[PDB]
């Protein structure tokens, strides 16, 4: 079968921290109280939950309420405890409180509030120092939750949050995060198809923290080349038939054959034989402005079949693309 795969960082983090710290399933929730709060108006509605603004009523503040949808209870004791475990971490979106909720009789989950800007604005207008300013930003958030034994698996923009007039970021929607462990089995269908890492598509899962490098790479590929998103695939199949027209299909044939993995077979008539591409071939005068050798080069390392390969979030932050960041 399968050759075995572990991190090359951060390996032992949960075996040397005590059981509570991981063992979500044997956390005791402290609820707090559901009338400090005031609804004031619904954000968004996601598959596992309904998104609102509100007040906190004990101090005048603007909060975040999540209410989630019944689905099942080791889903929502693992984001409480996740959450726990990072609060207060850098540019982490921070849990002030957990309160039942009397319509849903289901646990509501208070967040503090970002006065974000708006995500097409972000995209259209930040410029090379912002991006290179905000994914520095990023670094900082999941080299703190991949040193805290926690991967994301779900970062994307709609997870990155900027209040670009105070240049305060946050990493949000830990739903779907988890805790890693050697040797860990884990479910491959995680993160939005177009974020998704070549070992999610070729169905490897003793996969770790090195998939949210990927989906960070999609995320600079889409905003330095102007192109939302990188790679667009209509469905999870497709999704990597885009990546081997970039990254070709010599290295993605080298990387199943490593860990000993068998593609399924409807991959042997719309694959294709691709060359790797130079990233200078994405260019053009639209997007100049946003590329550097340093951006590609960057990019370089973070968008690698091999999920051992990739920089991890601290390797990255000593990359030069960072060089001309205020520090
Ligand atoms: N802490 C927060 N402060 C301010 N707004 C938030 C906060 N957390 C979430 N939101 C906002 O809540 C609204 C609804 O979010 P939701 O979880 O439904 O994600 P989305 O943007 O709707 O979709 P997806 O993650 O699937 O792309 C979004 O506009 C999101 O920006
Ligand atoms: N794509 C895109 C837009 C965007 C949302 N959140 C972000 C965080 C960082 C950077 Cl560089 C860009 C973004």
């Amino acid at each position: 079968g399968p050759v075995p795969s572990r991190a090359r960082v951060y390996t032992d983090v949960n075996t040397h921290r005590p059981s509570e710290y991981w063992d979500y399933e044997s956390h005791v929730v402290e609820w707090g109280n559901q009338d400090d709060y005031q609804l004031v108006r619904k954000l968004g509605r996601g598959k596992y939950s309904e998104v609102f603004e509100a007040i906190n009523i004990t101090n005048n503040e603007k909060v975040v309420v999540k209410i989630l949808k019944p689905v099942a209870a080791a889903k929502i004791k693992r984001e409480i405890k996740i959450l726990e475990n990072l609060r207060g971490g850098p540019n982490i979106i921070t849990l002030a409180d957990i309160v039942k909720d009397p319509v849903s009789r289901t646990p509501a989950l208070v967040f503090e509030h970002v006065n974000n800007t708006d995500f097409k604005q972000l995209y259209q207008t930040l410029t090379d120092y912002d991006i290179r300013f905000y994914m520095y930003e990023i670094l900082k958030a999941l080299d703190y939750c991949h040193s805290m034994g926690i991967m994301h698996r779900d970062v994307k923009p709609h997870n990155v949050m900027i209040d670009h007039e105070h240049r305060k970021l946050r990493l949000i929607d830990w739903g779907l995060a988890e805790f890693y462990h050697p040797g860990q089995e884990y479910n491959v269908r995680v993160a939005s198809r177009y974020f998704k890492g070549p070992e999610l598509l070729v169905d490897y899962q003793m996969y770790d923290y090195s998939l949210d490098m990927w989906s960070l790479g999609c995320m600079l590929a889409s905003m330095i080349f102007r192109k939302e998103p990188f790679f667009h695939g209509h469905d999870n199949y497709d999704q990597l038939v885009r990546i081997a027209k970039v990254l070709g299909t010599e290295d993605l044939y080298d990387y199943i054959d490593k860990y000993n993995i068998e593609l399924d077979p409807r991959f042997n008539d719309i694959l294709g034989r691709h060359s790797r591409k130079r990233w200078e071939r994405f260019v053009h005068s639209e997007n100049q402005h946003l590329v550097s050798p340093e951006a590609l080069d960057f990019l370089d390392k973070l968008l690698r079949y091999d999920h051992q390969s990739r920089l991890t979030a601290r390797e990255a932050m000593e990359h030069p693309y960072f060089y001309t960041v205020v520090k």
